[PDB]
């Protein structure tokens, strides 16, 4: 196993996959790393057996679709690893923690998100479908463009939503598209 987290790249306490190479902190892994279970298998593994068991769920699929679904175990899974691919950036920092907002010439947001709220919601079973957790997921970066209006640090925003989008058109097997 690696000696370091996959998630946030330190050591420390780390919890390792029985079926693959990686490693996490408890509260890194998403769902937070199981108390027994042995073998445990890493949400990165899990993930690929859906992948194995259906190999036709590789086949594209239209986001309006996929938006749709109800939170079955497998999508429910799929928003899991979604988010943690997302805390996989370093970048995840300026968006994982309740914000505030006090900038001249700029008003706070009327929804305020970020990533540990999602986190909570998913662990508490808070969304139905898969389109509760992508629109509270798009919010966050939404807020921050807005808020932050000309200055560059909105740039931050685009970049970690590149990420969140990337990685949801690959689990969730989204048609290419030009
Ligand atoms: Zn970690
Ligand atoms: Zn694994
Ligand atoms: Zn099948």
């Amino acid at each position: 196993n690696s000696n370091i987290c996959e998630v946030c790249n330190k050591w420390g306490r780390l919890f390792c996959c029985d079926t693959c190479p990686r490693s996490f902190h408890e509260h890194c892994h998403i769902p937070s790393v199981e108390a027994n279970k042995n073998p445990w298998s890493c949400i990165f593994c899990r993930i690929k057996t859906i992948q194995e068991r259906c190999p036709e769920s590789q086949s594209g699929h239209q986001e309006s679709e996929v938006l749709m679904r109800q939170m079955l175990p497998e999508e429910q899974l799929k928003c899991e690893f979604l988010l943690l691919k997302v805390y996989c950036d370093s970048k995840s920092c300026f968006f994982a923690s309740e914000p505030y907002y006090n900038r001249e010439g700029s008003q706070g947001p009327q929804k305020p998100m970020w990533l540990n709220k999602v986190k909570t919601s998913l662990n508490e079973q808070m969304y139905t479908r898969v389109e509760g957790f992508v629109q509270d997921m798009r919010l966050i970066f939404h807020n921050h463009k807005e808020f932050y209006r000309e200055d560059k640090f909105t740039r931050l925003g685009i970049q970690v939503q590149d990420i969140f989008e990337k990685n949801f058109r690959n689990i969730f097997a989204i048609q290419e598209t030009s």
